[PDB]
């Protein structure tokens, strides 16, 4: 896809830059033990070269991961937008799209408690069109403005920069506390939303209102939907947290394995698409970006398939330089007048001069477009170009009025919507229709499983109790009770203050379809699911029910790890390395038994805690083999519970554990308040 | 020490950067429900200064933290040294300290296992003089050159970029198997060094010869030692692995809680002495940077004594901003043709050029000297003088011929030392003094204790069996079995290879004092350690009993946190997020026992988690009021294990444990 | 000079914006293009830049931070900094604050409003307020530059949007090109003036002070150097900055013939003890005395000759001594205030041909 770019070096003898053969292992010495020599260009050059390797850290999104893909239009669409990529049934169209958490520095753990970006571009055949998105479908802020005050809440207390990647602090709550906009995302965020079990199983929103624009000027406003094929799931915190030190590289790797083993991630890109009559036809205002439309009043339209099927040949290249911009935009979209969305457009602009050093950084190989490019840009720090016209200006004659002027007539141009319209006083003052903050928090809580909701107050419950301030505690437990009065009650109770009286002005009991993780059923598909065998070099029964299994399993497409003392024929994984963290489903082989009951080998009880870990938080567990007592007894597992496997049987274990992959997390070992 | 750069935002209106009062909440629109204008600046300066927080991470030790202190000298060096920092008894000197990890970015981890950064500022009245040093006092490379090839073999593979901060991968073991200077410090990374315990709770090294020198010219040459006066300790790898998830900030949060509380950690600064003569004297050449001075053959000096005591105001201001370099260097002290010493002089100065982007970062308030600067360096990016001289050149007479000339006999100018000399071709050869990599690493784990060389057979053994290439695999244990035959052996055997025979060149049974960890007898000191008392408020008794715990601690300097089910008065942290990994020590209140037999509070065996945890862990753990003891399956009889009715008699024992800080009998051995 | 930072965007309360959409655009450029400058985001910081009030913002770190916030809480809304800093608007801590008055109405539009479709009955005005000569000066001006201009079709095309300014100028331009001007277009034309646009009309300067003046002496006589220093007392006396001009320096002559030229002076006196050099030197280039002076009346300055005898030095130069701006008096005071009021005069302009 980019391989006009690539560069080999499977053979040849090392060069500079400019192409001159060189060594580059020892320094020009004056003698064998003498100075190192100002006039080695060999040695300059490298180090020179490895001095300015690093770029500036996006300021947000800095940790993440991308990959190459299509997407495939199921229809021409040309009935609600003039956009190209959109034209055709089965038009194909490429994608990059990166995925990240939010708060975190480059090196943070994939498995924070975070909002998540997902970033997707269009290289179409009108130009490069980026739909920069989350996994949740509501930003904390009503206004761009406010945008660095969110940022440095939420980042670390600037004095001695803690905590990383992490809301759990005084600032990030004293900012929720007192901007009570953000209670929507903060639920979202603070809900399994917050830990996805991988990039795969989230979806991605576009949380704008936009517009979908016809080649006839008509509009109507759209929201996007880019709805999961794998299923959503999520982690537990108890299991995130361990993860983030054991495998801070969790996701990128679910990633890059499942498009490397031939199940690249699909998802459904879907709209809502509703009227510009009905912008306050439901209740909010469609240009407040904190507010869903419930899936009841506006259901999705399914446009077209979207399919990450390749890796990256270099991260820095390619991820780490890819310059996603909402302003990327094609004819047949236009913005609309969301305050937030607004002052995006001038952000991403701006911000890759810092990224990039330099005014180019749109002929960067991962930026460039895949349709010529006629303009009179010029110059610039690090200009690839080398430009013919040497008149650049309009109008001209000297060039023959080249490049003409395109717009909604002539030459398919970008236009705005030519309904838009503004009115009134030029203010700096907030819309009234934006004042609710607290009933779609509730909204979003009723919609959550009984489970769930406790999943919830956990966290907050776990966040709020490292808040040092009483005062912030307090205003965060004013805010909560203006959501719902047992919300603030259940997590007063963890922080030993009293919640205010029940403040019913925004109560209510209406839910909403498809928010809820714990509630959409079980996963449509366990590939890639990831299944710990726990075994023993000290019997060769052992070893050979392991193999059973492994080939029973593979067949299903989990991916399959056995584990051992040693490594050897067979054995994937030591115990020393092996963790819960690292599995969907564990299973032991009888044969293994006495290990569950001292090594040089791992440390002590590694095995026991690998599955005690897994039934605590909520995974299929089983025995395998028939005799199960001595296993489930020493890991306090019942042997009737659900999501506990026990049989002779090989065929018939596999047949019931893989109906607990698919489950995925069984919510019956979790405590209610 | 920075206070004339402080800008105090308590009170006032708020201003753009030019003192125009503005606001900073709304945009400004046409209309109530319309677009945002172009002509808001209030926005577009909010929003670019937002744009451009961001500045490129080091290149390595992107990961760190710092603090300021004073250095104070012992004595009156000048008769080893001429550097003014030195000369006197009692002079202070301020300093500014920034510590790291090495592979990992911005974000990662505290608790990676790594080489550790320990980067000195003097702020000396003849200039700023730093040493940019390492926790271990050898390095994997004897060549600069060779520095991006093994920063890119460390670093994540570069398609994905997996693994973060870490050396557990194919690529790190490729370069270190075929590179076998390395094998030196590589046993400091896989032993306890690799996880120190804290910042406090490790040394730093120069890692270089450099060398001494007077005024009348005469050198010595010398190695840097700092030595830790809180003694040192570290982690266990299936402990750090779960800090680094529950708390990736621990070192910088144990750094900023020591200062704050006023037990600012403390190093003796020290050297080894020897002359020029002996730079080949103690069988391997002290150009090279992968090989220690045991102390058998120069005992160390003590300078003076380096105190941090002040956090900084602004993190990115002070810390993410400070340049060190080694060619931040002053008249007393010189360089040496070390190969490796040699580049670095190059990369710092040209490095800072990508991290500030621009040629003044040495007029950041953190990378300003304490005396005048006198020069002829002009303009650049971001140039923050207005310089009067209009005459910057030398010669001149339009100037009266200022600045002057500074030498060694005049101005206190820099000199090189002036007995060095060069002889021969210009090669790009390595001297085969530099020839033999195996016998120090032997040396080293030589001189670990029994358990301590299991932990690093172990660390090896955990690396290396993530390691995919089967080829890969085999090139490191033909390595390691140059160094020991048995560490080959043992950790083959974890990766289902046969070791290779033994090959006995390298092998021999001497040892050296000062490098064991677990060897280095107990804690001088116990202040700052944390102590977690687990507690349940389902009973008065359990608090009497943590709060009478407490006030007995607390005297003695310990960080106690009293844990239970939820806050209130008395209680510091929940069960649900209390972890093991946060303590040096856990005790349970006798009261509390029924927990550790289920809730919505914390998850499902939490309390019995941590206590176990810390024991398997060898912290002290103990019970103050058998039955918990029981649960735990944690033996009475347990050295470090604790069990007392008095809370007076169960303390003073507990001290004792805290000071052991790790019991290493809880260990198995191999054979 | 270099690293100083203006903004249109620098505005204070009191003062606002308008819908100008070229100043609408620059409010945009001048802020991002010191990034180009600069190089980061702190260019505020630099000394030229800086304001002379305290600066209370929550704008943090970015390449080249010079300051150390103390404010930990850089976020609003805060408690944790107690609210501040605090917002400024109309109503208080003296904010900026767009003039309320100010409303907008419309479709969103890239349209250009038809109230900005006139362009040349402004510049007809301008023409119009000029003097004869120097309205000669700006077709002259026009006439250097089209000439330069290699493409046919431009020359024409400008010659068109020039005779829709004025069909004068559009001809007399044409003639110097060899090209027809397009026939009259009255649609703009028209006979308006204003005041205060006109260089040549605005009268003599209202001070002398500051202006040059060059004495053409020689080292040959001993009699012109201390007539040039008769005349410098007198000319210094009124803040004028004389240079004496010689062929080689000693005291009292401040530059050689060699480095001297016309483009050095506002006016140029020669003394007629110098007579002999106006009629060869390794010294300096040949004919250079001559050139200066024959340079400085051709342009249009003030010149004379001091000490009675200029007959000689003036037909060398083909200047004729009735001419304005043409001085001829052996009294040095009478001469200096002769010349004076020429020097505020500044240019005679009767010496440039008209159409
Ligand atoms: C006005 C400032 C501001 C506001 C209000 C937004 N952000 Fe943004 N966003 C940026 C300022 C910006 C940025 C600082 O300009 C970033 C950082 C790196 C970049 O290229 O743009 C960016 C990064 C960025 C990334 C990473 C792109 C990538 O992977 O490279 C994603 C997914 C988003 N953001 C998503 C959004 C969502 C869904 C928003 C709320 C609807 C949002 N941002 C609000
Ligand atoms: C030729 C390249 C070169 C080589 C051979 C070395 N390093 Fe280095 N080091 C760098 C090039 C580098 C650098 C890339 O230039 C850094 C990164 C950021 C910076 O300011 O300097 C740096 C960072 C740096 C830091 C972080 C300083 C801070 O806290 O800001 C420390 C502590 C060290 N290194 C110490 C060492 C030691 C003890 C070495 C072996 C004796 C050494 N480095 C070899
Ligand atoms: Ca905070
Ligand atoms: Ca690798
Ligand atoms: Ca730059």
């Amino acid at each position: 896809p980019l391989a006009a770019y690539e560069v080999d070096d499977s053979t040849g003898y090392l060069t500079s830059d400019v192409g001159g053969p060189i060594q580059d292992q020892t320094s020009l010495k004056a003698g064998i033990r003498g100075p190192t020599l100002l006039e080695d260009f060999m040695f300059r050059q490298k180090i020179q070269h490895f001095d300015h390797e690093r770029v500036p850290e996006r300021a947000v999104h800095a940790r993440g991961a991308g990959a190459h893909g299509t997407f495939t239009s199921y229809a021409d669409w040309s009935n609600i937008t003039a956009a190209s990529f959109l034209n055709a049934t089965g038009k194909q169209t490429p994608v990059f799209v990166r995925f990240s958490t939010f708060a975190g520095s480059r090196g943070s753990a994939d498995t924070a408690r975070d909002v998540h970006g997902f970033a997707t571009r269009f290289y179409t055949d009108e130009g490069n069109f980026d739909i920069v998105g989350n996994n949740i479908p509501v930003f904390f802020i009503q206004d761009a403005i406010q945008f660095p005050d969110l940022i440095h809440s939420v980042k670390p207390r600037p004095d001695n920069e803690i905590p990383q990647a992490a809301t759990a602090h005084d600032s990030a709550w004293d900012f929720f506390s007192q901007q009570p906009s953000t209670m929507h995302t903060l639920f979202w965020a603070m809900s399994g939303h917050g830990i996805p079990r991988s990039y795969r199983h989230m979806d991605g929103f576009g949380v704008h209102t936009f517009r979908f624009v016809k080649d006839d000027g008509s509009s109507k406003l759209i929201k996007w939907h880019f709805k999961s094929r794998q299923g959503k799931a999520s982690l537990v915190w108890e299991e995130a947290q361990v993860l983030s030190g054991k495998n801070a590289d969790f996701h990128r790797q679910d990633l890059w394995d499942a498009i490397e083993s031939g199940n690249g991630p699909e998802w459904d890109v879907c709209v809502q698409i509703v009227d510009e009559s009905q912008a306050q036809a439901f209740g909010f205002d469609l240009l407040d970006p904190t507010k869903i439309i419930p899936e009841e009043y506006a259901p999705l339209t399914k446009l077209g398939l979207l399919k990450l099927d390749r890796n990256p040949t270099n991260y820095f290249a390619e991820t780490e330089q890819v310059m996603f911009q909402p302003g990327h935009i094609v004819r047949g979209i236009d913005f609309t007048e969301d305050p937030l969305l607004q002052g995006r457009l001038f952000s991403y602009l701006d911000t890759q001069l810092n990224r990039n050093g330099g005014p180019n950084f749109e002929q960067l190989p991962i930026n460039m477009p895949r349709v010529p490019i006629h303009n009179n840009n010029r110059d610039g720090a690090g200009q690839m170009f080398i430009h013919r016209n040497k008149y650049p200006y309009t109008p001209n004659t000297l060039n023959s009025g080249y490049p003409r002027q395109a717009n909604q007539n002539a030459g398919r141009g970008f236009f705005t919507a030519p309904g838009r319209t503004a009115s009134g006083a030029l203010v700096r003052e907030v819309s009234p229709t934006f004042n609710d903050h607290w009933s779609q928090p509730r909204l979003f809580f009723n919609s959550l499983t009984p489970v769930e909701q406790q999943f919830l107050v956990n966290a907050m419950r776990f966040e709020i109790s490292l808040v040092k301030s009483e005062e912030v505690k307090k205003n965060v437990l004013t805010q909560l009770n203006r959501v719902s009065h047992d919300v603030a009650v259940r997590v007063a109770a963890a922080i030993g203050l009293g919640a205010p009286d029940a403040d019913d002005t925004y109560y209510h009991n209406n839910k909403t379809a498809g928010v809820s993780i714990v509630g959409s059923g079980p996963l449509p598909t366990i590939k890639t699911l990831r299944v710990g065998i726990l075994a023993t070099t000290s019997e060769s029964s052992a070893l050979d029910q392991a193999a059973q299994l492994r080939t029973r399993l593979e067949k299903d497409g989990l991916v399959v790890t056995v584990v051992a003392e040693t490594l050897r024929e067979g054995v994937d994984q030591t115990y020393s390395t092996a963790d819960a963290t690292g599995f969907d489903g564990v299973v032991v082989v009888d044969g293994a038994a006495a290990l569950f009951a001292s090594s040089p080998l791992f440390p002590t009880g590694r095995p026991l805690q690998i599955f005690v870990d897994a039934y605590r938080w909520g995974k299929p567990v089983g025995v395998c083999g028939g005799k199960s007592s001595e296993v489930l007894d020493a890991a306090d597992v019942p042997e009737d519970g659900d999501g506990v496997y026990s049989e002779e049987s090989v065929d018939m274990f596999v047949e019931e554990f893989e109906k607990g992959l698919a489950t995925f997390r069984f919510t019956d070992r979790f405590a209610l308040d």
